[PDB]
């Protein structure tokens, strides 16, 4: 799992297809120079500076999002706590009446979202709309072996390597 | 002039073939080589018998995060606890980040360690908005972008109802 | 007349290094190397790579496109897009049939099968006739022409026989040449 | 690319030369943006366009072997109708005796050839000897998954 | 497609819709596809309630009566009389 379209993108916009890459240190190539980029990569570097930015445009040229909806209106909640444990999101939100010597119904609901491994939490913003919806949406980076995933510092570069699933 | 740069200092003098990032196995790769339909072969590969060292998730957080010194932000020395699992759970506005190790038998063998570090949020943070991050140097880190309200932690009536929201 | 060192022919396409015809590993695990019962499977993606290499449709996804228009005549199947494309030359008739499907969408079922019918110029030897297809769709059919002899073809005697078949002249159909 | 397969004929293009990487480098052209070194280990899309560089490959003798053979004197065939379908060579021979009344000792054969696939038809080409054997001969491109392998327009490049 | 021809044969509860387009060119006349699509019927319908439409715009809209998978195989009943003739479901 790569999101190779946005690894390859990231140098094919231009005149050459790795000159992007030669881009921070001048041509002088049996000093190890990547030639190939799909044959021949290295470590990525890629430090007015701006080839790790622009890149994902005005956010190769792309803004994923995580992006999840709620129909809440009916339900009409006094309080919403949203919390994310082991990358998955549980909304839970809370209705009842405050009535002192007797408060009947009381309703509560928890709903369990099944994050695609990758999402950091940091990104997971949740609004609520005018007409009663919860929206619940993520940038996407842009499932390991050693279970914790979540990184990213609104850095998106090198961070992903996940798919849609 | 004061040339003579040529940044190459990013070839991981790690040693074990021309890589070694994070865990210095195959699998590791296996995960970053192609799709995933069953008759595409498994990367086949290891180091030295490859393709080039592509460091395209926290190998890019091997070098220049480290710490990252720091927006909300807290840091957290992780390196020297070492955890195969890190869990990190935002509750009624409080961070808890909780880490464990795990069983390897030897004269050590049958010792286990965990820690839970509590941190008390801004009166503003969506819980959802907070995350941690874990380098192979091994610092983490955990950043939270708060939304704008929320007093009692559990009041989102925001982008519609912002007059009793904000 | 200068600026010669351009770049590009890289296949942008937006998949992996090509992208020529479809991302699969069974495309490339076919044109890799030496094949024996465990010869490795080749294991690239592209990204994680040796080369990107065009070695037999991907040479006519580009330069080719129609064959760019010996009997020559060009067929526009782009639009029919067939899995399977059939090629039979009998009693000098060149018949082109054309099968899709392998979906179930919107549409799903639906059997389409086309039956383009081409007369060859006499003396066409009917081994000689074939076909070839590039991912923009258009095949192109040619067949190299004899000394540019039968009337009825089917009538194979020349590498002994010129008398018959052989030179040009026009006597009572004795022997034809140039058409 | 006989029946399970050519590397040797992608890899003395490139090696009659002083240098073995540079024949790549001629046929071309700035050498860092996106260069060829190895040809093994490292290619790039072939495009080699006096052209000299796409005409050394035939070494002049296609100017710009397949090979079956058939006895088929004791037959004495009236007509021969050799048809290519489905990448099989069927070869159809006919004998019978021109009578109005009573036509009897028709005789016909009928001799079907495997091909090794990627033979593109317009190469195969059929001859009969004056000692009455027909030679069936195609050249060689230079098996996959689509079925239909038959190409070639008389040009070699890439194809096999 | 633009079909000069379109005919629609039903055999053994298969609706079979064949069309051809040629042109009219007696030395060549090349250019020339068919189509030919198979419609599993649901048992049961009788081919008399199978009606073809052609629209002005061009789509093909084959229509039936449903009679409201039997061991006999000859299903099709109906003459306009659908009492007491199904019984067969939606499938």
């Amino acid at each position: 799992r790569v999101p190779f379209s946005l690894l390859r993108d990231p140098f094919r916009d231009w005149y050459p297809h790795s000159r992007l890459f030669d881009q921070f240190g001048l041509p002088r190539l049996p000093e190890e120079w990547s030639q190939w980029l799909g044959g021949s990569s290295w470590p990525g570097y890629v430090r007015a500076p701006a080839y790790s930015r622009a890149l994902s445009r005005q956010l190769r040229h792309t803004a994923d999002r995580w992006r999840v909806s709620l129909d809440v209106n009916h339900f009409a909640p006094d309080e919403l706590t949203v919390k994310t444990k082991d990358g998955v999101v549980e909304i839970t939100g809370k209705h009842e009446e405050r009535q002192d010597e007797h408060g009947y119904i009381s309703r509560c609901f928890t709903r369990k979202y099944t994050l695609p491994p990758g999402v950091d939490p940091t990104q997971v913003s949740s609004s609520l709309s005018p007409e009663g919806t919860l929206t619940v949406e993520a940038p996407m980076p842009k499932q390991s072996n050693e279970i914790t995933i979540p990184v990213t510092f609104e850095s998106r570069a090198q961070l992903g390597e996940t798919a849609a699933k």
